[PDB]
């Protein structure tokens, strides 16, 4: 109901940043470095402590070399640059950002109780409650992002953190846009692509529906809808649109389920007339307090272990590796807006 009013104020935010940012705001040796959190193709996460506040964070740190080769230019300019408009409750704030002669760095809130991908292969299944729960929260959050003309597209249970009220923190922007109408690029993880996406026709904002439904899938049964050894075997599920339930699904859930895995573009929720409101007055959704969720009064149905700010046992464990900075600045004109 007056949702309207709140996204209208929320959009004037975000075009006030959009159009005049704030950046450059830090340097690498305000920061003592900790422990490596992860690693990927062409960079890693860092738990960091701020030197003369001890406020811990979480660094992305990117090789501007390996960003280049692997073409994820102006994949990471998006990151950055929507990262430093937006503002809601469940995505993680960016702190600082800046860059030396090799590295880009994105110093972010540290979030201590992990992955929820993690917690989700321990328990092996989240009840239905639980998953509604997490649910709601990616639902909001996508109302949000979709009334910016921004896409996420890059939804799954490793990109979603615990904070220690038990609620979602959503990373990784790495493959967020801003598109009015149409984008064409194949990006995201194998068992969360939109058939869309696969058939390299172009696509919208859709996709984001259709991988929450993959998510909610993933949350309640422990493994995902559409999976085999080979991701060109996963293609070939996806596009044939069949999906195999587990019988301990409620038929409610079954029912949101075929409208969030729907092939049919003009029949898939968040996608029609009523849009989002289709999934919120969804009957799987009727228990649901959409406010109390937003405002945080909702009690968390898990609370990861506390252990003190600094602490790392929610996390993997990896080889340390030096943060190398060059003599010779690398990649000038392809980061200069950056």
């Amino acid at each position: 109901e007056s949702v309207k009013e709140f996204l209208a104020k929320a959009k004037e935010d975000f075009l006030k940043k959009w159009e005049s940012p704030a950046q450059n705001t830090a340097h690498l040796d305000q920061f003592e470095r900790i422990k490596t959190l992860g690693t990927g193709s062409f960079g890693r996460v860092m738990l960091v402590k701020h030197k003369e506040t001890g406020n811990h964070y979480a660094m992305k740190i990117l090789d501007k070399q390996k960003v280049v080769k692997l073409k994820q230019i102006e994949h990471t300019l998006n990151e950055k640059r929507i990262l430093q408009a937006v503002n809601f409750p469940f995505l993680v704030k960016l702190e600082f950002s800046f860059k030396d002669n090799s590295n880009l760095y994105m110093v972010m809130e540290y979030v201590p109780g992990g992955e929820m991908f993690s917690h989700l292969r321990r328990i092996g299944r989240f009840s239905e409650p639980h998953a509604r729960f997490y649910a709601a929260q990616i639902v909001l959050t996508f109302e949000y992002l979709h009334s910016l003309d921004l896409i996420y597209r890059d939804l799954k249970p490793e990109n979603l953190l615990i904070d220690q009220q038990g609620y979602i923190q959503v990373t990784d922007f790495g493959f967020a846009k801003r598109v009015k109408g149409r984008t064409w690029t194949l990006c995201g993880t194998p068992e969360y692509l939109a058939p869309e996406i696969i058939l390299s026709k172009g696509y919208n904002k859709a996709v984001d529906w259709w991988a929450l439904g993959v998510l909610i899938y993933e949350m309640a049964a422990g493994y995902p809808p559409f999976f085999a050894d080979q991701p060109i075997q996963i293609y070939e599920k996806i596009v044939s649109g069949k999906v195999r339930f587990p019988s301990h699904f409620s038929s409610d859930l079954k029912d949101l389920l075929r409208n969030l895995l729907q092939v049919d573009l003009t029949k898939r929720f968040g996608n029609l007339k009523n849009g989002v409101n289709d999934i919120k007055n969804h009957k799987w959704f009727a228990t649901t307090d959409w406010i109390a969720i937003y405002q945080r009064k909702v009690e968390a149905p898990f609370i990861p272990k506390f252990k003190g700010p600094g602490d790392t046992s929610n996390f993997d464990d990896y080889e340390e590796e030096e943060i190398r900075v060059s003599i010779n600045e690398k990649c000038g004109k392809e980061f200069s807006e950056f």
